[PDB]
């Protein structure tokens, strides 16, 4: 098996030893610059608090994963984790009914959890002083890692089935031969690889470099602290570390516990962000290395912890009679989003980071880690995960440092899904920003680019709209950045006609002899169609998981343009076309370019479109002019325009793609002609809406990696008589009708409880799904959800979806909602 | 030689097979749909008018050449010129005033001619009414072409030499394979080709669909009208078509006039214009062609004529005594910018265009395109009529018919060279068009880019500025699109730091294994230099011409920016970069891009730039950082940019690329920045004052194919030494030294005497150059002109320089004017 | 209805504007009306004063009902309005002209 270089001995990288080891790659050697004994990276200083629950099925999958390993690392009959259980406390009514909606995490990612009152609290951890506890949320599985026990552990295990450890071992650099990695620079020369996994911790950005490789985190300090013994304490656990209590959150001041026999571990992240720099630490000579003596631990600043320390007596009266004992600001990572960063490098095949990883997800993050070298693929989702996901704007070092700062800052923060940033902001707009500005767009972000989300211009239509379109009141929590005005965009969109910013749409364009090919191979259509069609399709893995759904336009013999999901398909794209040019001849060069950023896109759809649009092309736009799902080159406004009939909307109309400079003109010539017909502008929240009433899927939530396209209902995509294509062996004999789990349309029989998404979905009181997308259907006039059922679940079957604690009725409703017929798409 | 086919037996097409016979090209076949004795295209019915004076030196040329060709065009002694002279008469002062500006292009372009005082108006042409007669402009060499005649003259002595002429047969369609002409289609089976010119005027769009090329061609009709016998006239005149008196141009009241025998024929351009659909004509069947009876002549609307019949009358009292005989409205080709449309096609090889070409610059533009031909360029400077020119905007059926409409409504008015359309405006804009505006952005255009001349913002500025820099009154030609203000966005160039819009510099991307390749071979650089290195070079012809100055920025291995001068560059990158990755291996391909539009540039120039940027960005901007003429990935603001150390305004900065969605950004980012320094936005009013203090060439005006480098004084920019480039050899042993013309720097001597280009220069009394670029210099605050002029002619020597009738005197002047040290740019 | 006293009307708006309005806009201000005049609670382009704000003045989460309507920007606003100079619009304020031998 290939020769591989783990850099770093933390729990990440003995894990992924461990996890390649079992599957049978034992060529490894591990590096660290720490002695073995004690490497010293942020793993030698932690805790060990393991929270399962978590808004993110993954990360609470690797929660889960980490747990029962280090349950069953065992040595002298003593195992690798205390499970002690852990308490989340709740001193607000926004933090009670928080907990309330991570209950329901708990149950949709299937962890055993119970909300505590007051008094059950005081029963369960009797020092709380219970005056400010409102409840409590419980889950007895959590408990305490002996993370440093563990790396100790792995490293022995590991090295007896032949992997390699060097400690007080500094990577330099890292050697590399026609864009692959070859081998990995020490002051003792060079260790040869074919993969090279970098599991440096905070030190990542700093091995990244070595390959020109921006790798976003940001190194942080966070104090911990430990308390002399506590009176109360005494005589309770063993010394010197014991713990009998379930470990302890209370993220109203930013603050966590664990006993540490009878004295206090206190860990705040209730002081001002800290960012380190990583080449300020020093070389530490591996022989001084120690408890307190370790790049990770920087000075104890006192100052910065005594808000924390009255917080804390207040909660745990009992602590007031000890002492702050020793304190540390210690390093770990942080990241923009606050996911962990997996994969291959863009820059460097063979070159993987597993890097910004928390010990509770470790264990979790090396098996992905170690599917994905062995087998191509990770059996969990990697969509949050994977260093591609970001985009060029979110690599700055100043983009890291302020976003992972503020990440720190709300690290334990109540945030409700559509919560912006109020900073950076402005980073990417499209060419029609001013006059979004004019129209009053309520602007969100994703990407860097900014979006509406719907225009106060079009409030003034709420007068004017039939009664069957106003929607009932939302509740605060859903009615968070939201607005009635996407009722009358959703509505003008359905009766009228509407112009939608389409620019943030990923844009790529894959160009050349080798093209066609390589765009055969990976997607799931037959693409060899005279130019002029726009075919929707599927990228799998070798599994047949779904890595996207995306378009295929094919503006000419060797030219396509493809609307993906976001930066993980531009860098699957670019490394595969690629290889096709390294291996090919001069007929299989392809190259790939994301236009995103030069370009832009007008949606313009609704029952009007043909009327506005034959204002200002003397184009045919009529059926025979142009079909749906064809594309060809018009004049709009005197702009050439790419015209392309398809509407994630469901209206009739045309995505109108231009250059950006272009831009303005086009949108101002089409608001000109529109008048007359009553044209608005559209945002996010109303296209979201209309999408889901139009059953269409949408990456990442809808289905992921981890489902296949039966599951997902997207059978229609794949053309499996096509001789070849990436996924094709893995979905033999696979049908929608035989899935064991379907994605179904559900809505919500009151009309009026919305839902958000994570929601879990039970079917005779048992839990066997959880809600991927959402919104209110303005058309139906009924709040929507998405979720997987098993395939025993039928279409009409009632359903209950749990919000913020309370049971939901829901149908299991035939999709499309709206126009299944597609009578508004056709001629 | 190679197998020609000409489409259009017309004055255009029978012209270049005579060029192309005499040059040894005699494999030629012409096509025509009309019969041979009467084609029924635009020559057909001409009245022949050539006054050769044209503001453009090529096309001033052009007529000439048909002059001295039509004279010698002959048989049983008599020639096809009928030298009579010509006549521009002055009905009002703005019109005088303008013939002493074309009595300056006389001189520049080599024709005699004079002005006339009323008096001799009068004894020259006695019919003439002389009460609004304010003075003439004369060229005696002037006169009448017969057009028909020399297309029949040229026919029998092409055909005595090879060339074979099929009247009465329709060009159907073009073959093609491997993207080159092949064959010309017709009812009777496919014509053999290597090489076709389409020569077919106003049915040129219609030939130029059938490759898929845009031809940017409008056909319009225009009245001429013969009177019946003018009494006045008898006896004087040959019968039945002879004329004694000069041609005769009424320009402001859009009328020309002739004399057929004792009759006169009246053009008029005084009417609305009058598009027309060549698919409406029908087939003429060729024996039904006849004088009144051919496609190009519509009927007379007698409605549409009254009013130039009226002034008619006016000018020329005799004609009251006449009437109307017969009239027609004939069709012949407008242009968006008036100029013909010649070249090789984009779309497909060996095609070529000689199209919208008046019968005065017919043969003129026939021998350019037999020697484009024959020897790979044009003798004469094509730059104004290469239809490559045209951005894509430009190329819309909307924009030609409306600009070409406009042409058509202007072709006799006084215009300034600043002259902007009103419409359509607005079709590019850059990402910084919102700030622009709020700044009071004064935008002119081109390309269909807007682009600011100035700010109305900075007007608060000049009650700041030292006296020095204020200008003197400008008078009111001069003063035509200009401001004060760029005085003051001058001035805080040279002393603080300002940020001008780079965006419409033409972008081109050249990528892939034989970008360096073909690059080293089109450039007179050795480009073969690790990445970051701009280098500013020349492409010239296989003469040794220069076909452009660019620069190249090496931003990788396989990938280049170039900043260029327009699309006659990208469409000769694009086909050389095709034809060497056909018959290159897989090493050779290489891809050229046009990214202006997806892409934004801030030339952020003066000596407070470092301050300003260092406050957005941590990239290192010293001279340590970043030295002159190398490029750098950085981020300002939070985005990357490519940033470029060089200035055409000639101060210390940078280029900032970036892509157009990061624009904005950058923009304000920079803005802010730059607040405590004084920061303004400059236009291109001060940028160009400030890069002819500069010395910095312009292509197309201070150069083109007719200069080689060492006459441009541009020897430092070409390596000798290279093994390898077009034009190399023509330039063997050439030095600045030796060429017997010289590009010379001029300052007026008055210091307020401001030229605009194209006055002639006199040495000693005699036309020796003419001014190519000029503007008011504002650093060393005189007017300065750019000329050509004889090796003589020396630093330190006087000359004129003539200006609406006055001569100027200015001084030979050493350049660069500003800073020649370059110590603004260095360290 | 449940209604938070601050909840303002979506139309009709824009009926009064103080002469700033438009610079208000370019500066990202958030609109809410009494007596039918528009009056920004804050400006979005302070929202870039937040990472330079001393944590001394950053205010702790707000529940949803008091969050209504609210913006931790107005922490930022405060902070420099007592610290370096702030422009506050006072169009609004009802101004009577009291004129004539008999007003004092
Ligand atoms: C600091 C901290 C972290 C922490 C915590 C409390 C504090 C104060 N509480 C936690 C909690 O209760 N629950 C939990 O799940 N995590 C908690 N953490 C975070 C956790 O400590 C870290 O996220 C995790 O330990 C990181 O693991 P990882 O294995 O990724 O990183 P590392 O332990 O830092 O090891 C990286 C190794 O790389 C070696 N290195 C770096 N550069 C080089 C070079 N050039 N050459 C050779 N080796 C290199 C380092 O020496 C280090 O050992
Ligand atoms: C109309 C007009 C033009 C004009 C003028 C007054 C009027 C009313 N006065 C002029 C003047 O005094 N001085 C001057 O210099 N020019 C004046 N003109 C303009 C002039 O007539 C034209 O610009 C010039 O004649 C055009 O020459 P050209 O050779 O380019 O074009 P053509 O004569 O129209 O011939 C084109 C031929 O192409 C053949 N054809 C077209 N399509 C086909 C196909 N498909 N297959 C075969 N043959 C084709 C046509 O039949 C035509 O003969
Ligand atoms: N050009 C383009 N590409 C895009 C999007 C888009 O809206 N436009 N997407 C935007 O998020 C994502 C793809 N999601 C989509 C999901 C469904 C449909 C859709 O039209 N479905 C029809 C297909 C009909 C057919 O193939 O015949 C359907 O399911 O009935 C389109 C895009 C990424 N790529
Ligand atoms: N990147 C870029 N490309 C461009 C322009 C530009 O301003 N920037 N041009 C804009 O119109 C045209 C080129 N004209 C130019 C003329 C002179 C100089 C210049 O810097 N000349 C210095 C060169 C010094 C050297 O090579 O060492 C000089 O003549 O001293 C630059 C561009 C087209 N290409
Ligand atoms: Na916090
Ligand atoms: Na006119």
């Amino acid at each position: 098996t290939p020769r591989i270089v783990i850099i770093g001995a933390g729990i990440v990288g003995t894990n992924l030893a461990d996890e390649l080891v079992t599957r049978g790659w034992n060529n490894i050697t591990v590096l660290d610059q720490g002695p073995l004994n004690m490497p010293g990276g942020s793993t030698s200083h932690a805790p060990g608090l393991v929270f399962q629950t978590n808004p993110s099925k993954t990360m609470a999958s690797f929660a889960k994963y980490t747990v029962e390993k280090l349950l069953s690392l065992t040595e002298d009959g003593v195992s690798c984790f205390n499970q002690v259980g852990g308490l989340e406390v709740a001193t607000t009514e926004t933090r009670l009914a928080d907990l309330k909606r991570k209950l329901g995490y708990a149950a949709a990612w299937g962890i055993e959890g119970r909300l505590l009152s007051p008094a059950e609290c005081q029963e369960l951890y009797p020092l709380l002083d219970g005056e400010n506890i409102l409840g409590g949320l419980h889950v007895p599985s959590d408990g305490l890692a002996s993370a440093a026990r563990a790396v100790q552990l792995l490293i022995k295990r590991t090295e007896s089935a032949g992997v390699t450890y060097r400690g007080s071992t500094t990577v330099t650099g890292i050697e590399q031969s026609g864009g692959r990695v070859t081998g990995v620079q020490t002051a003792d020369g060079v260790i040869p690889a074919d993969i090279v996994v970098s599991c440096a911790g905070f030190w990542g950005a700093k091995i990244g470099a070595m390959i020109g490789m921006a790798v976003p985190l940001l190194p942080l300090a966070h104090q911990y602290v430990k308390t002399t013994p506590v009176p109360a304490q005494q005589g309770r656990n063993d010394q010197p570390n014991g713990a009998r209590l379930p470990i302890l959150r209370h993220q109203d001041q930013d603050l966590y516990y664990r006993e540490h026999g009878d004295r206090y571990g206190i860990g705040s992240y209730a002081h001002r962000p800290m960012p380190v720099d990583v080449d300020t630490l020093g070389a530490y000579a591996p022989e001084t290395v120690s408890e307190h003596h370790m790049p990770s631990r920087l000075d104890f600043t006192l100052e910065d912890f005594l808000p924390a320390w009255e917080a804390t007596k207040q909660l745990l009266p009992a602590l007031a009679d000890s002492e702050i004992e020793d304190g540390f600001n210690g390093i770990f990572s942080f990241t923009p989003d606050g996911g962990p960063l997996l994969g291959e490098s863009k820059e460097l095949d063979g070159f993987y980071v597993a890097e910004a990883v928390w010990v509770t997800h470790s264990a979790g993050v090396a098996k992905a880690m170690a599917e994905l070298l062995t087998t191509g693929r990770s059996e969990t989702d990697l969509g949050e995960c994977d260093i591609t996901r970001f985009e060029d704007v979110q690599l700055t070092p100043e983009y890291v440092s302020e976003t992972s700062q503020q990440n720190f800052v709300e690290i334990y923060d109540v945030l409700h899904p559509l919560q912006p940033r109020l900073s950076p902001r402005n980073l990417r707009v499209s060419p029609f920003h001013a006059r979004h500005k004019e129209l009053g767009a309520f602007f969100l972000e994703a990407g860097g680019w900014e979006r509406p989300y719907w225009f106060e211009a079009n409030a003034a239509l709420l007068k004017e709209m039939p009664a069957e379109w106003l929607p009932p009141a939302r509740d605060a929590w859903s009615g968070m950045f939201s607005s009635p005005i996407a009722a009358a965009e959703a509505w003008k969109t359905r009766t009228a006609v509407a112009m939608y910013d389409m620019t943030p749409l990923k844009r790529l364009e894959v160009s050349g002899p080798g093209a066609l090919k390589l765009l055969q191979e990976l997607t799931t259509a037959d693409l060899a169609k005279k130019p002029g069609a726009v075919t929707y399709t599927l990228l799998l893995d070798h599994a047949g998981g779904v890595r996207s759904d995306i378009t295929v336009a094919r503006l000419s013999e060797d030219t396509f343009q493809l609307g993906a999901n976001g930066n993980i398909d531009t860098a699957y794209f670019e490394r595969a076309a690629r290889h096709q040019t390294q291996s090919g001849s001069a007929t299989d060069w392809v190259q790939v370019r994301d236009t995103t950023g030069g370009t832009c896109c007008i949606g313009l759809w609704g029952p009007l479109a043909r009327d506005l649009v034959s204002k200002v092309s003397d184009d045919d736009f009529t059926n025979d002019g142009l079909k749906y799902f064809r594309a060809k080159n018009v004049v709009i406004g005197g702009i050439p325009v790419t015209a392309m009939r398809l509407s994630y909307v469901g209206e009739l109309g045309w995505e109108l793609y231009t250059s950006a400079d272009n831009g303005q003109r086009l949108w101002d010539a089409l608001w000109q002609a529109g008048q007359p017909f009553g044209v608005i502008a559209a945002g996010r929240a109303a296209f979201s809406s209309l999408r889901l009433e139009k059953g269409y899927r949408s990456w990442g939530t809808d289905m992921t990696t981890e489902h296949d396209p039966f599951e997902a209902g997207l059978g229609f995509a794949v053309k499996m008589a096509k001789e070849s294509f990436i996924g094709k062996g893995a979905l033999e004999g696979r049908t929608e009708e035989a899935s064991a789990r379907r994605l179904r349309c559900l809505t919500i029989d009151d009309g009026r409880s919305i839902v958000l998404g994570k929601e879990p979905v039970f079917y005779k009181e048992q839990a066997v799904g959880y809600v991927t997308s959402a919104a209110y259907g303005y058309t139906v006039a009924k709040p929507i959800a998405y979720s997987y059922l098993p395939g025993t679940v039928s279409v009409g079957d009632s359903v209950d979806i749990e919000y913020f604690g309370r049971r939901i009725t829901a149908t299991v409703t035939e999709d499309p909602l709206y126009d299944p017929k597609m009578t508004r798409l056709r001629g």
